[PDB]
């Protein structure tokens, strides 16, 4: 089956970076695999089909007179109703899996755009930021051994501030590339377009699916029988039934169940992407209180003004998911205690000797 | 078969931490695999089905006159009883495996919520706690070589208490991050919600399964025969049997055995999750006697007050399963001897020389 | 086939420890694989079954009149004997592999209990004991170089006993954790329960298998033919045979051979587990003579009193299988020469220079 | 096919030791694989069987009247000869592969006993012996540099014997563990039992195979036709042939060829195991002449007395196959020149400078 | 198919040594795979066989009257010719693949003997020789730095011969183990027997194949039709055709093509093994001119006398294929320039500085 190859290349399972949101991953998985699951269920295994169209041939017909009967109607699904001569065609019945696979291949386009048009630049930017930030750490670790003996023999404030103010006017304190780079990117407005188009494309795809199920479906839904004609051409000069009646389709139940499953999964899926859109309409300040005290993280919370549709918002949202990898997963995450000061000076007097790590 | 792929991703077999309880693992395994086992048994291998519906066609019928007979009834399971004209449908018979697979995919949702909404925060918290605790050990091992010569040449109490009281007023004795962190988490009430919802979701799922087996089942349970009609449409202008009688279904025994197996496994499974719920309604104090003497473990047993529904209870329950990994599996587990004192001073005089380990 | 998956997870092939006895392994292998082997042999490969029920339809019947004949009896195995109207049913014939697979899954429960309820504690205990014992060796190897020059230039007894008695009153001679730990475990009585239940569960399972083969089998054993009825319902208003006679089952030979194989394997298997039970009713003292001279092994043979049902007996039995891994496989195993003294002093004078190993 | 799994576990391909003799390996391979080869050849590939029983139904019979004819005789192979009423049964024809697979699984039992009841002790013994022997070498290599300058400047005998006699009364010359261990094992008589039982078991298995081919075979060997009866029960009240004649079996040629192949392979296999038995009835002294001059190997040839049924004989036989691994494959194997002395003193004067190796 | 398993174990793809000749590999490949290729081609894929025997039944015969006709002749291939009553049997037609697979398994016996009876000793010998030869190199490399400054400042002959003659009477020049080992093996005559038997066995196998194709084939080669008899037993009391005529076999073309392919491949294969035999009848001296100047290789060319059937010849032939692995692939192979001297002294004056390699 081609489904094996599709799963082999499509949906088959830098160097540590998380570039895609978990909710985006979930919605991608459901929207991509569900058409494939309906594909596998409808035609294979469960319902051994054989001939999806079944007919009532007259008794006088031989073997492949009736074989022509049965084989000339599946490709010519047309209801010659007596009500003039409106041949109602039954193309949705033979087009169900075709539309399913077309929808499945259509669902993956936003992934293509998000993975080709935005991944390389974002990955390069995050590679630069991780390089500068681990350099920021190893240029700051050198302060924990300068503060193991001089930090002890002095009366608290005039060594917790005298060296801190000396470090304040010292190069290691500031991170100039950080503010300049963050400015040069926050003024940019290119990455938000990819996000908005990647969401709107799947939204309009869902709308098109709704229209497809509303127009071409919902009309032949309780009809399981139709009358065809064999002398719709040169057969007229023959002595047999003038109208081949009751071509019964066998997969009406599968038709109904796949239609209801498709409509239900998309009804339950729609609100999630709307929530994803609304995630970008506000500035996140859940933990802004602790970010304003740290030297490097002060700049992140400082540039919180104006309309929130900026590349800085997207960068921050993707950084919060990567703020706990192996090294940023530190006192930062441990700092759940200052969400409720001269006492903290002697508390961090001991903590600086506690963050020795290796 | 898709079952192979499902087992390949679903149920297929930080860095040492145990995040899931063994009883939870057992109930998950039984509730997830049992629908799959019934799926594999019912349709494949054991009972080579062929055509699950069998009919009695008249003798005059040719090959695929009777093939239409047999193929137009499986999808149109309707009993045209003579008792007006109540067409009793037989959709449970063709919906058994569909409902089975839907129930199988439904059973895994609580696992999804418990693994996405609570695992990262709990794992980070336990990573912090293990880091601080192995630091607590390697800042306490330094006491076993200070007590190899000064510990020997003195008259017992005034070196077993003089140094101990000096160590009592010494920094290594206390663990400030422990009480502050434990307070900041015991006042929190977020993790218990995930536990209660993860249990209640499977409970209501079991209730829904009971309702499904009570309404749609238990009605067609001893009926193996029904009469259908072929001229339920345009067939009426034909000379054959007016009513196609005795469409016999072949899988009634499989129907009954799968229904009884499903109801029995859930009856035997229900009390376990109730026990899991009741596990959180009480404070565990089985070994609180030995916890009150140890320095760090005194705080764990000290905060035992009020209503037991707190995140501290869940943290303690998950810690007791992880209290014997490689290092906490020590004198702690060895201390099964003080569950039945100046003599113990000379007993631990020798024990401190016995816990040299490397 | 599901048998492939079962073999893939069930029965498919710390860090060196042997936790399961070889005889237990053999009985587990035979009791678990034999139902699977009968499963594979009975239904697949050997006997291409097709239709396990065969019937004699009247000559006037068409194709699927007789197909209904053949398909409506396998699921309705009932002998309408003329002797009133005792319908003898033939459910064992269609339930053979179901009971086989149920028995196969039932056989593995004692393994589950023995592997979950006792393995972790025993493994931790043995890990502690191996750590303390290799420490006991590397704190005793230091005696073979103190005895390379002082051991030579003295008149035998007053250096083979003067240093030995000095070593006797020396710390390295005794192993305090050994006697204290061995006491704290020999007074315990928890592990023997797991052993006794793991044996009794398979014993009662064998008894249940015997009852199943005695009641539901041994009755339809020479019967290969039975008469059914088609008008056991709405068929009565039809002109055909009033009683469908001679529904012949084809797998009677397979029935008999699988029944005899099952009963024979369990008759030959029963005494082994009884022997396993009797293994725990006595204290093993085959090599107690050599254990009483060694320092550490003297305590093992010293606590041989009272009723033998103790956790110490189980620990010793599992230790004798692990007493020859890589280091305990030493002079211990070499000491087959003292099972038939001042001469041995000069014999071990040379042996201490012979146990230099690296 | 289960043959794939059997080959996967059974017969599928310490740390250098050779524990099994090449002739034993050959006889094991032929006796184990040949039943499997006949299994694969008889039923699969070569002869596409279909229905191994073929019958002559009367012309009036319909499709599955004759299908019942053909399917009710394979399981009821009984010749109702007119000669009273001796129903000769044809169970060997349907039992050929069953007996083949039973014989195949039976052949592996001696391997099981030889691999479980004797391998661990023998492997431990050989591990000890290899450890002591490579120690014997590296305590003897130190003599080739003491003899590079003192060996040169002296008049031959009084340095080829003066140092040799000094080395003779020196500790490195003798190997006390060797004679004591060899005595403690040569007096033992446990390992020879495993060898004799492992041979006698396959011998009695071959005898049982001969009896099986003599009683149950050789009787139905030229009979390809037999007459059955359908009214051997409730069929009597029917109007058809009173006796269903000429049930012809199709696999008579395969029957004959497999019988002849089995008997021929075992006739050609019998003498080899008899030779293996006779190998232990004599003391091997082919190269005893060179063993009596070497220091360590003198003890091996010294204990050659009495009846040869001892564990020492088995140990020596397994050692001769391992005497050429990497280090014992040395001058020992090179010493093919002393099988046809003061000249050899100056020949070995140069050879000791030739065995410098690294 | 069993062919997959056979290819999986048989013919499926120390530590660098080449133990088998390329021509031997080619002849083994062709003689082993060609029967398997004919096996795969004759019965599978290409010619969908169905029933290899086809018969002309009379028109009055029903379905399985003629099925008995067709099924009772394939196993009873006998031509009841009118010419008394010589039943000519047609067993080659049903024995073609049996003889093919027997020949295929027979072809591998010489490989078995050559791989079990000679590989271990030869591999050990070559391991010893490679160890001594790379030692011979690293005890000779030390001459290229003693000759970097003393080699420069002297008038050519009295430093190209004065040091060379000093090295001539120096230990590093000679290789005593080489001449002694080469003598101890060249006097041996055991390995040539394995070679001669491994060739003669396949030769007599080819002769037996020729006899088989000459006697049992070439007689039924143009006969595609034969007449059988059904009343060759108890059928005589029936009213049908007294002689069942024209049992036509369908695979005559496959018979002819496989026979011609087998005979042709063996005719083209015969001379190669004869050439292999003649390879051992002469002493190879193609490059003996360059071997007589090298120190170690002089002994190899020195022992070229007498009849060439010796183990030394086989050792040399297998060494020439291994003389270019990684280190013997050196100036040796580069020395293609002395096959057409004081000038060479200054040429090798520069070459010794050119063979510095690492």
């Amino acid at each position: 089956s081609l489904a094996h190859t599709a799963a082999e290349y499509m949906l088959s399972d830098l160097k540590g970076l998380r570039l895609e949101l978990p909710l985006d991953r979930i919605v991608k998985f459901v929207a991509v695999g569900s058409p494939l699951l309906l594909m596998s269920l409808a035609f294979a295994q469960e319902f051994s089909s054989g001939s999806p169209i079944s007919c009532f041939s007259p008794s006088n017909f031989s073997i492949r007179q009736a074989a022509y009967v049965d084989s000339s109607c599946w490709d010519s699904l047309l209801h010659h109703k007596q009500d003039q001569d409106k041949m109602k065609s039954l193309w949705p019945h033979k087009a169900l899996p075709y539309s399913l696979l077309a929808l499945a291949l259509l669902m993956y386009l936003p992934v293509l755009l998000w993975q080709y048009a935005a991944v390389p630049a974002l990955s390069s930017d995050l590679l630069f930021i991780i390089s500068e930030l681990d350099k920021s750490y190893n240029r700051s670790i050198r302060l924990v051994q300068h503060m193991l003996k001089i930090r002890q023999k002095s009366s608290d404030p005039y060594v917790f501030w005298n060296e801190l103010e000396k470090a304040r006017k010292e190069r290691y304190f500031e991170f100039p590339l950080l503010e300049r780079y963050l400015a040069c990117k926050q003024r940019s407005h290119s990455l938000v377009a990819t996000y908005l188009l990647r969401n709107s494309l799947l939204l309009i795809f869902t709308s098109a699916t709704y229209l497809y199920l509303g127009h071409f479906h919902l009309d032949v839904f309780f009809q399981e029988e139709f009358s065809c004609s064999i002398k719709t051409g040169l057969l007229s000069d023959e002595t047999h039934v003038p109208n081949l009646i009751t071509c019964r389709l066998t997969s009406l139940s599968i038709f109904q169940i796949v239609s209801l499953s498709s409509v239900a999964i998309y009804t339950i899926l729609v609100p999630v992407i709307i929530y994803n859109l609304t995630r970008l309409c506000r500035w996140d300040k859940r933990l802004l209180s602790v970010y304003e005290m740290l030297p490097a993280f002060d700049l992140l919370s400082r540039k919180m003004l104006g309309c929130p549709i900026n590349d800085l918002n997207v960068i921050l949202l993707f950084l919060r998911a990567n703020i706990s990898e192996l090294i940023s997963f530190s006192w930062l995450s441990v700092l759940c205690v200052l969400k409720d000061h001269n006492i903290d000076t002697v508390v961090d007097f001991m903590t600086l000797l506690a963050g020795l790590e290796p």
